């Protein structure tokens, strides 16, 4: 016959792992090599008796490859030759078997061959564990990509088989070594074995309370309640959507676990004892948290500084001290975020840039149900509106699209009366903003409105605040939007950034591993997208969003803040996350042809949307280019089945409390998939990232993104209004987050505000040779050329003097949507993926 050459690039656990990795020829690799690793080349060509591809000898390890020019930190090769021959055909997939023991990730297998046959490519990336655990090998196909013709006859079963595996059904409990992809709802973010106060509402498969699906976990049932499940320490995921990393430093979701399950306690004991005051008394001390840092004792900062991770997060000097980075807000004037201009900027250019819409009727109406702050109205009047500007009328304004409203009226409402009776104290804003003439936006009127004066029949008691710039009167005014932004921070971190991209995205993960093969066109155009995201959504679920968690003890709606998300989810609809959708919708935007991207925008200095629209122009041609190179016609996508079944399942089951409504594309037409594939991009990438790496640069100020309230507006003539007139400083620390939970808040913005270092951005960036087909490649070059375009494009915009909303007081230019960033707590770079 022959013997066909290979080359297998893997990578040991010991180089990966959290726990080996802390720290980051003696010869380790000697031990891949007697009779510890096989495999076995399937042909795809040649069929055995019933149509399934012929198989090789199973064949071992064979050799230390020291050098390549494509090696790679921590990856080691290794030669293996394959007895083959012209009869055997041309192989097209592998099986691995591991009889080590301990599991190693396998990168690639490269065959250099036989034949006028080129090179096979086999890109793997999967943890391979000890056989004995499998039943049926770990199975691997090549580079090649394929429709569902399946294609090559061969293995057209095995292509359907390792599917099946893949979804496993849907019973048992989960383990580590596991790879199988199921749904389930949100009953697991309660602790109601350690008491009622700790339960928490089943989220999705019900109409009170719906929500995405998220990865099926198989833990047992709590003892107290058998439709909510166990708690563990170890979330199970599939192996392999949980990423390792080569430095220390880069394991983000590590440090976030550590700030709870570790900092905290050990912050406490230096407040719940004493050696630091219990709360801040001037803005003064804030920002020493930047500068000297609070001062700690030597027991404490010995627990929380040689702990992994948290080495390139808090500052040390000399001793005692835990210091923060001076956020970007305060880098070049510490006061201006209290300025009226910033204030406004930040609903366009800040960390929630978008929900303003255009006031397209007065007074503004809520959508609640049959009490009056919302069959009518909010209860700001003409007169309220026009003060130091340009004399036009209300309707003027409203004609010529100039008033613009911050509506954060509705959601928190029914649950004030709630919230209201724990610690915080909080009240049901609206804003409205009119555009200047000089193209920037001013904050004209703020409503706080409480509820059910008497009742929560005819119900609104709300009163209005109009600026103030002397006196105590501006520091009443202060308040007020401070109210406003504690309303804004907790939707933001609840609605906009958890809900929209984390939970949203995780079921599209799910639909896609269970019914694209990883052969399949789609399968590969998505799979960078979801990059480590089941993952940092399974310590979300385990620390962040659960009944004890830091969202719940840090952000105002308290409680309720998971269950509130999931009402608002009532209202969320899969193609308003398209971006221009998005913007028509909420009257920021009117459809015209004139303009570069089909769209006119209102208020033209919108730094989000603008630059937004640039990258989701991007995003949109790219998905265009490769849906129609692999789809013939819009038959041919009817007639994928595995496209249809995961679209099927996406709808009906995965986002299955929404099953029924009627704007979900059906995925009959090449368009519809594009559409889709590009808000899924979307979503993923640039949404995330809008959202998300502005938190500590904007937020890492609590002064100017406060996360809760805790005291109602002082009034009239009391003690408390006497005490604002004479240390206005201190009412306003009194009324927004305590110095402990600023705290926390602090460190764990400070996490996610970062990039590990081998972050895969959008950039054109991905992975390795991912698909053997040039005209993709091709394709996804243009697109990144285009990113690189469209980076200069926006770098020039920052330094256009005449779009003050891209800098604004604050001079801290917006660069959120620039595509590139180096690492680190950069203001900058779109991820492929929601990977922290
Ligand atoms: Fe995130």
């Amino acid at each position: 016959g022959h013997k066909i050459k290979g080359t297998v690039v893997l990578m040991r656990k010991n180089v990966l792992d959290v726990n080996s990795v802390t720290s980051v020829t003696l010869d380790t690799l000697t031990a891949f090599l007697g009779r510890s690793v096989s495999l076995q080349l399937i042909s795809a060509t040649k069929a055995d008796a019933n149509g399934k591809g012929k198989l090789g000898k199973a064949t071992f390890l064979e050799g230390i490859i020291t050098s390549l020019p494509t090696l790679g930190a921590g990856q080691s090769a290794f030669k293996i030759n394959f007895e083959w021959d012209d009869g055997s055909g041309i192989p097209g997939a592998f099986y691995i078997k591991n009889f080590m023991q301990t599991e190693f990730f396998l990168v690639s297998l490269t065959l250099e061959d036989i034949p006028n046959h080129g090179s096979i490519h086999f890109v793997c990336n999967s943890w391979i564990y000890n056989a004995k655990l499998f039943k049926s090998d770990r199975i691997f196909f090549a580079n090649q990509t394929y429709l569902p013709s399946e294609t090559p006859a061969p293995l057209v079963k095995y292509r359907e088989e390792e599917l099946h595996n893949l979804r496993g059904d849907g019973t048992g409990e989960r383990k580590e070594w596991e790879r199988i992809y199921d749904y389930d709802v949100y009953n697991d973010l309660g602790d109601p074995d350690k008491g009622e106060n700790h339960a928490r509402p089943v989220l999705g498969g019900n109409d009170t309370f719906p929500y995405p699906r998220r990865g099926r976990t198989g833990r047992k049932p709590t003892r107290k309640d058998p439709n909510s499940e166990s708690r563990s320490n170890d979330v199970y995921l599939p192996r392999d959507e949980a990423f390792g990393h080569l430095k220390s430093s880069d394991f983000l979701t590590y440090g976030l676990k550590s700030v709870s399950q570790n900092v905290l306690p050990l912050l406490q004991s230096a407040f719940d004892l004493n050696f630091t005051p219990r709360e801040f008394d001037s803005f003064d001390e804030v920002h020493g948290l930047y500068s000297g840092g609070i001062k700690l004792p030597t027991d404490i900062i010995s627990k929380i500084s040689p702990l992994p991770v948290l080495k390139e997060i808090f500052r040390t000097d000399g001793e005692q001290a835990l210091k923060f980075p001076p956020p970007k807000v305060i880098q070049v004037s510490k006061s201006a975020w209290m300025t009226d201009e910033e204030f406004a900027r930040e609903m366009l250019a800040g960390v929630n840039p978008n929900l303003i819409r255009c006031l397209k009727d007065f007074p503004p109406r809520s959508k609640l149900d049959s009490q009056v702050y919302g069959d009518h109205t909010s209860q700001i009047t003409k007169e309220h509106l026009e003060p130091n500007l340009e004399g036009l009328t209300v309707d003027e304004a409203i004609q010529n699209k100039r008033l613009f409203l911050l509506d954060h009226h509705d959601p928190i409402m029914p649950y004030l009366r709630r919230i209201n009776a724990t610690s915080t104290k909080a009240y049901a804003t609206r804003t409205i903003l009119f555009l200047k003439n000089d193209g920037t936006l001013r904050p004209l009127a703020i409503e706080l409105s409480l509820p059910h004066p008497q009742g929560d029949q005819s119900g609104a008691f709300s009163q209005v605040f109009l600026p103030a710039d002397e006196g105590v009167e501006s520091s009443i005014w202060l308040l007020a939007k401070a109210y406003v932004v504690v309303n804004d921070s907790c939707y933001h971190q609840l609605v906009s950034h958890w809900l929209n991209t984390h939970a949203v995205v995780e079921p599209f993960i799910i639909a896609t591993n269970r019914h694209l093969s990883v052969v399949h066109p789609i399968y590969k155009l998505l799979h960078p997208h979801y990059r480590d995201t089941m993952n940092i959504n399974g310590l979300a679920r385990l620390s962040l969003v659960n009944d004890g968690g830091v969202i719940e003890q840090t952000f105002l709606w308290g409680r309720y803040s998971v269950e509130m998300s999931a009402v608002v989810y009532k209202d969320w609809v899969f193609t308003d996350q398209a971006l221009p959708a998005d913007l028509i919708k909420r009257g920021m935007a009117i459809e015209d042809p004139s303009c570069p991207h089909g769209i006119r925008l209102v208020i033209e200095d919108y730094p989000y949307t603008v630059d937004g629209l640039e990258i989701w122009d991007a995003i949109k041609t790219w998905v265009h280019e490769y849906v129609f190179l692999y789809y013939k016609s819009d038959d041919t996508l009817r007639e994928d089945p595995e496209l249809q079944a995961c679209w099927k399942e996406l709808v009906e089951v995965g986002h299955g409390d929404k099953k029924n409504e009627p704007w979900w594309p059906k995925m009959q037409t090449r368009e519809e998939l594009v559409e889709a594939c590009a808000i899924i991009i979307w979503t993923a990438s640039a949404l995330h990232a809008a959202v998300n790496f502005g938190q500590y640069p904007y937020g890492g100020l609590i002064l100017n993104r406060p996360t809760l309230s805790r005291r109602f507006m002082p009034e009239k003539g009391s003690a408390e209004y006497e005490e604002l007139r004479k240390n206005p400083q201190k009412a306003y620390l009194k009324t927004i987050t305590p110095k402990f939970q600023t705290l926390i808040d602090l460190s764990v913005i400070e996490i996610l505000s970062r990039h590990a270092s081998d972050e895969v951005y959008l950039g054109e960036r991905d992975n390795p040779n991912w698909t053997s087909d040039t005209r993709a490649l091709e394709a996804f070059k243009r697109f990144g050329n285009k990113l690189a375009q469209i980076e200069n494009k926006l770098s020039e915009r920052n330094n256009d003097e005449k779009l003050r909303n891209r800098c604004g007081p604050v001079q801290m230019p917006y660069t959120l949507l620039l595509p590139s960033s180096k690492e680190g707590l950069t203001f900058r770079g779109i991820p492929n993926s929601i990977s922290i």
